[PDB]
């Protein structure tokens, strides 16, 4: 198994998958790594059990349809894995935990967001479609971008929107287009 955490690509206290070499920090993992359970599967390797045993959820999907599936245990472990590829990225540091907004010509957003807070969310199973846990990922960047304006900081909301975005597309296998 690996020695650094799949997450935060450090070392420390690391739960190793049974079926794969990935490891993680107890609270890296999303869901936080299970007390028992021997073997352990992790949950890139829960996702690919999906796709396995139904190649066919494979093909293309439009994003309106995949919106409105209600949360049942697949969804919410796809949600989970998306929320876990944007903290993979460095760059989720800076959406992580709770802002503030205090800066000359700028007012605060309405609905502020975080990714913790998405976090608690779905493990309290408050989002019932998938539609819910999307708008508040979404929300998170668009805030950003609106606060930040024109400095050149607003780029951090664009590059890990785009991995947000990129990891969407790949999990929930949305149609390619042009
Ligand atoms: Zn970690
Ligand atoms: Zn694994
Ligand atoms: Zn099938």
């Amino acid at each position: 198994n690996s020695n650094i955490c799949e997450v935060c690509n450090k070392w420390g206290r690391l739960f190793c998958c049974d079926t794969c070499p990935r490891s993680f920090h107890e609270h890296c993992h999303i869901p936080s790594v299970e007390a028992n359970k021997n073997p352990w599967s992790c949950i890139f390797c829960r996702i690919k059990t999906i796709q396995e045993r139904c190649p066919e959820s494979q093909s293309g999907h439009q994003e309106s349809e995949v919106l409105m599936r209600q949360m049942l245990p697949e969804e919410q472990l796809k949600c989970e894995f998306l929320l876990l590829k944007v903290y993979c990225d460095s760059k989720s540091c800076f959406f992580a935990s709770e802002p503030y907004y205090n800066r000359e010509g700028s007012q605060g957003p309405q609905k502020p967001m975080w990714l913790n807070k998405v976090k608690t969310s779905l493990n309290e199973q408050m989002y019932t479609r998938v539609e819910g846990f999307v708008q508040d990922m979404r929300l998170i960047f668009h805030n950003h971008k609106e606060f930040y304006r024109e400095d050149k900081f607003t780029r951090l909301g664009i590059q890990v929107q785009d991995i947000f975005e990129k990891n969407f597309r790949n999990i929930f296998a949305i149609q390619e287009t042009s």
